[PDB]
């Protein structure tokens, strides 16, 4: 009743090794996305380990690793690849899209170098959070379907269960799929996955008119609106190296990643990123490093003018979304040129009393125009600023009432917090599910109002 198809591997040969997942000891299902599913038409007796354990193939399927190369922490590292994952099959809907099903965890592959090929129970869980946190706020991601644990031991720095994602997403395509081909010295290769790219996600570009240069520019504009979407909800990355950056501009791979809580433009979540350089305020630089180097694969087939003409757009289209939605975020429904100060003041003052992002944004959300109704070490600034703020509302002819209705829409109430996770976490290794799936079913609605410890602070 699925119907997959073999696309990736007949169409583009030589990009990977056909092989097949290595199960785990005792592997069983702890999680499954039931909404998704349904939209993914899968049958729900699938889930009664089965292929969410890699345990057993469903028609279709032709598992296989894919090769890549990246530039990590901004020096190249050669070859990596499906290191610990497998795309099992590309799956056709009804509205005429693939999902790839990815099994992360699926084993060692012709890539794992000298790692183990396999996940923990706490990465997978933090992926899969994450991923459908992202999914319900708006901002493109890959998605979680399953989570396997089982009896195996994998070592990290302590001894864990090893464990399984099935992630789905539209492609899997990174920027170090094309520097793979590239600093081989197969310019061809990098042609032919830019004409795969283009065939199946942006088939609107009629062949060979200005066909790469328009792309291009467009996987210019959809990495600079992903940034700026992370920058509104304090998204914090933490290993943007070229291999993680997706070509669709989807969020892909959740790693040390951080959601903000005290207002930090350099929090750093990544361990090991010793010099911060994927700091939360440095994701747009980064980002367009990250496709400067994109464009150093597409030269030997497009114009390097029309590449650095669409890398000059990265600016002015991250400015425009990022601007659109902090003014909806700042319950701005005109704009005065008030605006750019009032925020610029906000932020500066955000960061020296180390507010809250998601909490004094919120809070903001329940601003009266005419009302003056203590978070801060200097209020008589905040009231100051207060009062400059409010008598800017005023201009905007809009009522109380849904003006906040609109900041209630863009600004989350709850976001995905590394204590909620990690006490899901530490009940899910006790085999206590409930904590998981009650953390998945808040998450699928971040701006609803809550009663319960889902919008607090980190205790501390
Ligand atoms: N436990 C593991 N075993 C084998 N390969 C891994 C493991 N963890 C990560 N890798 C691979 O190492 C690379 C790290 O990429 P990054 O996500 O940029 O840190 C990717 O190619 C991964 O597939
Ligand atoms: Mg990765
Ligand atoms: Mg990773």
């Amino acid at each position: 009743t699925l119907s997959f198809i073999t696309r990736w591997r007949d169409e583009l040969p030589a990009t990977y090794t056909t092989l097949s997942p290595t199960p785990l000891n005792n592997a069983r299902l702890i999680w499954h996305n039931a909404e998704l599913a349904n939209t993914l038409g899968i049958p729900s007796s699938l889930f009664k380990a089965g292929v969410w354990g890699g345990e057993t193939l469903l028609p279709g399927m032709s598992p296989l690793a894919q090769v890549y190369s990246g530039h990590q922490f901004g020096v190249w590292a050669g070859q990596l690849g499906d290191g610990r994952g497998i795309l099992l099959g590309e799956q056709r809907l009804a509205d005429g899209t693939t999902m790839d099903w990815h099994l992360k965890g699926a084993g060692l592959t012709p890539y794992s170098r000298m790692g183990d090929g396999r996940a923990v129970l706490r990465s997978t869980i933090r992926e899969s959070l994450a991923s459908e946190a992202m999914h319900y706020l708006g901002i493109p991601t890959t998605r979680a379907l399953s989570i396997v644990t089982s009896d195996s031991p994998v070592y990290r720095e302590t001894v864990e269960p090893g464990a399984m994602l099935m992630r789905v997403a539209p492609s899997h395509l990174r920027f170090g799929h094309f520097e793979h081909f590239y600093y081989r010295r197969e310019p061809e290769k990098v042609r032919q996955l830019a004409d795969f790219a283009i065939r199946h996600y942006w088939s609107h570009l009629a062949d060979d008119e200005d066909k790469y240069r328009l792309w291009f520019t467009d996987v210019v504009a959809r990495t600079a609106s992903l940034i700026a979407q992370w920058q509104t909800v304090g998204f914090a990355h933490g290993v943007m190296n070229t291999d993680n950056m997706s070509l669709l501009g989807l969020t892909l791979d959740y790693g040390p990643f951080g959601f903000l809580d005290d207002y930090e433009p350099g929090f750093i979540c990544n361990h090991s990123d010793h010099q911060g350089r994927y700091s939360f305020d440095n994701q747009p630089a980064v980002a367009l490093w990250n496709l400067q180097r994109l464009a150093q694969t597409l030269s030997p087939f497009v114009a390097v003018d029309a590449l650095n003409e669409a890398l000059d757009s990265y600016q002015q289209v991250l400015l425009t979304h990022y601007g659109q939605r902090m003014r909806q975020k700042l319950g701005f429904m005109t704009e005065q040129k008030e605006d750019n100060a009032l925020l610029n003041e906000l932020f500066s003052l955000m960061a020296r009393e180390r507010s809250d992002y998601t909490r004094t944004f919120r809070m903001l959300s329940l601003t009266e125009q005419h009302s003056a109704a203590d978070e801060f070490i200097d209020r008589a600034a905040f009231d100051d600023w207060f009062a400059r703020y409010r008598g800017r509302l005023q201009q905007d002819e809009v009522s109380d009432s849904e003006r906040q209705q609109l900041m209630q829409s863009v600004n989350p109430a709850l976001v995905l917090r590394n204590w909620l996770a990690q006490r899901a976490i530490e009940a899910a290794e006790k085999g206590d599910m409930t904590e998981l799936h009650r953390l998945h079913e808040a998450l699928r609605n971040p701006f609803s109002d809550r009663d319960d410890d889902y919008v607090s602070r980190p205790p501390d």
